């Protein structure tokens, strides 16, 4: 399966072993970054001056002058063949003959090679990925792994903005890089040179930016020293800010002047690219005219971004004409996805779908913004690929399997298994959701209804549900201890550890459906309050962000189905043997004196939108939004302050365990 899909393929059922002794043609003409990728394959074997022909070249270069005809006429192209007698590696350019071998790269299999024939190119001119969310940025490993992924991907762009990063946004933006900083810089700007990847630096000034000539020349102080480095394309992000930086007028002006007093002067900037205030559909202003103003002002050789029709979006070709009309051009697309910057506490792994793929020629480019986990991301990443490339056969779901095999040979249907369980993003305030557990889900569905008004159920969709359980643990077993991808597994062992608490459960509860006698029923029982306490323990300890601290899996249709069935037998159990076991599903342990379920993030206590710590602690403040003690019986009032609606005071590390009110609701306390 060639990834991306090339634009035209001839296969002939017709192997070629990979010539023993070849002769090489175009070795000193060619793309030096083509040819070393070909020499690695072609080591071991000798080069003669009688043996089979390999001709490598660009349009132009002697070694590929008998097939000018056949080189497609596009920026990246490139014409791949493979028969009996020779072997033709030509591209339209330096990066078309890149990109024809690493479809060569694809096609050698025990060293044997199809005889084809492959003209192509792609849909969309700047294709790769942004790293411009919020968050721990990637670190200087992982970036020079996701260049050599990008390469043999097609990717032709990476776009360096870590929010987080002080010298790429506020305040320190006008600062040049640390010495240690810079030196990672540069060796990032090689590495993508030598991957054919445009590597694009990105500065966000806009929210303490002042226009005047002071900053001007500091910005473009900046991009020199930046240029000094290797860089040769530049970004300017106007997003998240408020404020005179807001100003269209001005943004095109200072694009305008780099354009003129920069890009122009130099002589080998390729990128000019720049991130509006308003970069979606719902954001914009219908009385004002920001976009208008940019598409009327902007330079035309300058690129606009655009996130869609909201913050996160499919991108659909009512969307993209809606825009373009506005700024006058192609727009060049920024696809949050799968970046979980807003929801932390998840995984997304799922596949990449949503997007229209008629509208190649209505995008300048298209760039995905990435988890912090840039392995994870690897799988959305290789599918953007496949999509921005050939939009005409993206194949959703067999890219995300082809995705899958090619991050982790040694377990791909284990990391499969993960992923399936792992792509929803729950609630949020986007509300931008993704399928998840789509396979199991009839059974569920069918087994969870059947239960709770007295039917009877389908021992299939029983069985089903113990089929996926025991395949869950198996697989997260296997990863936990695979080593082919070791900075994959780091990220995802706290997520497969609640994988596996999940699976263990989904098992027990399964087995108090079963139920048999009291004794056993009671044992399972025993057991699953033990693995929501453990569910817990990770849930507080592991991702200990600063917002949506935690570890969620599973929670489309998984956690869902386990936590009502076990509440329903329960309850049965309470009727049948007048009982009363406890019926909650999420481990808590303080109490309050209402249906609604605490929940401790950090070292915060709330009520779900009187209470019983499981100790004493010094406490710091209360929030509410519309009495104090240390053991129940003498109280300490507090008064409270306000502003519009928002109740607060401090208690200055006064012992607390219990809280009291009566006539959004948050308890902070000292760890
Ligand atoms: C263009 C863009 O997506 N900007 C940021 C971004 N901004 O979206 C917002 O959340 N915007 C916003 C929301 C509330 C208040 C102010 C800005 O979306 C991505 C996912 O959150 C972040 O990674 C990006 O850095
Ligand atoms: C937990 C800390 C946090 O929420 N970080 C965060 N901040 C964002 N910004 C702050 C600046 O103004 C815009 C909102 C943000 C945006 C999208 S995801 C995100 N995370
Ligand atoms: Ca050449």
């Amino acid at each position: 399966s060639l990834q991306p899909p090339p634009q035209q393929l001839i296969v002939q059922n017709k192997t070629i072993d990979l010539p023993a002794v070849y002769q090489l043609n175009g070795g000193e003409e060619a793309n030096p970054h083509a040819v070393k990728v070909l020499k690695e394959l072609l080591s071991g074997k000798q080069s003669s001056k009688k043996g089979m022909l390999i001709s490598i070249g660009e349009k132009g270069d002697k070694s590929v002058r008998k097939y000018s005809r056949q080189i497609p006429d596009h920026k990246e192209g490139y014409y791949l063949s493979v028969n009996e007698k020779e072997i033709v590696l030509a591209g339209n350019d330096e990066r078309g003959t890149y990109y024809a071998l690493q479809t060569f790269a694809q096609l050698l299999k025990d060293g044997k090679l199809p005889e084809v024939e492959i003209k192509d190119y792609p849909s969309v001119r700047y294709r790769g990925v942004v790293e411009g969310f919020y968050g721990t940025p990637w670190s200087h490993q992982a970036r020079l792994s996701q260049l050599k992924f990008y390469g043999k991907n097609k990717m032709n762009t990476y776009i360096y903005g870590p929010k987080d990063d002080p010298y790429h946004s506020a305040p320190n933006w006008r600062l040049p890089y640390p010495d240690k900083e810079a030196a990672q810089l540069q060796e990032l700007v090689a590495v993508a040179n030598e991957n054919e990847v445009d590597f694009v630096w990105a500065i966000h000034p806009g929210q303490d930016i002042k226009w005047n000539k002071e900053d001007r020349d500091l910005l473009l102080a900046k991009f020199e020293k930046m240029y000094q480095l290797g860089v040769r394309s530049f970004a300017v992000f106007f997003d998240d800010i408020s404020g005179e930086g807001t100003n269209p007028q001005k943004q095109a002006e200072l694009l305008n002047y780099i354009d003129e007093k920069f890009a122009q002067v130099k002589p080998d900037i390729n990128q000019l690219v720049m991130c509006p205030t308003e970069y979606n559909k719902s954001w914009s202003n219908p009385n004002g005219n920001y976009l208008t103003t940019l598409g009327d002002k902007l330079n035309p050789s300058i690129q606009i971004m655009w996130t869609g029709d909201r913050v996160i979006s499919d991108i659909t070709r009512d969307g993209i004409s809606w825009i373009n009309e506005r700024i006058k051009r192609p727009a060049y697309i920024w696809w949050n996805f799968p970046v979980s910057d807003y929801v932390r506490d998840h995984l997304l792994l799922g596949p990449v779908y949503g997007n229209d793929t008629t509208i190649a020629k209505e995008m300048s480019g298209f760039v995905t913004n990435p988890m912090e986990h840039a392995e994870s991301s690897k799988i959305a990443i290789y599918s953007v690929a496949s999509y921005a490339w050939n939009p005409a056969k993206y194949d959703t779901w067999q890219t995300w399997k082809d995705a899958i095999r090619t991050i982790l040979p040694s377990a791909a249907e284990e990391l499969e298994s993960f992923a399936m369980h792992n792509s929803d993003l729950g609630p949020n305030g986007h509300g931008y959701r993704r399928e998840e557990s789509m396979d199991i889900q009839p059974a569920a569905e069918r087994f969870l209804k059947a239960f709770k008004e007295g039917k009877n159920y389908d021992k299939a969709d029983f069985e089903t549900l113990q089929y996926t359980f025991e395949r869950m643990k198996e697989s997260a077993d296997i990863l936990l201890m695979n080593t082919e991808n070791k900075p994959l597994i780091v990220e995802i062992t706290p997520w497969v550890h609640q994988f596996k608490l999940t699976a263990e459960m989904g098992e027990e509860v399964l087995k108090m459906v079963e139920g048999r006698n009291e004794s056993y029923f009671l044992r399972k029982y025993n057991h699953v309050k033990a693995l929501q306490q453990q569910m817990f323990y990770i849930d507080q300890t592991s991702n200990q962000n600063p917002c949506q601290p935690g570890v969620k899996t599973a929670t489309r249709v998984i956690k869902p189905l386990i936590d009502r069935t076990f509440a329903t037998v329960v309850k049965f159990f309470n009727q049948k043997f007048n009982a009363h076991l406890d019926a909650t599903t999420d481990y808590m342990p303080h109490k309050m004196i209402k249906n609604l379920p605490l929940q401790v993030k950090a070292n915060r206590v709330l009520i779900s939108p009187e209470i019983e710590l499981d100790a004493i602690y010094p406490g710091e403040n209360i929030q509410i939004n519309f009495e104090i003690s240390t053991d129940g019986k003498e109280w300490k009032t507090v008064d409270l302050k306000q502003k519009e609606s928002r109740l607060s005071a401090g208690l200055q590390k006064a012992p607390v365990k219990f809280v009291r009110f009566t006539n959004q609701f948050v308890l902070t306390i000292e760890k």
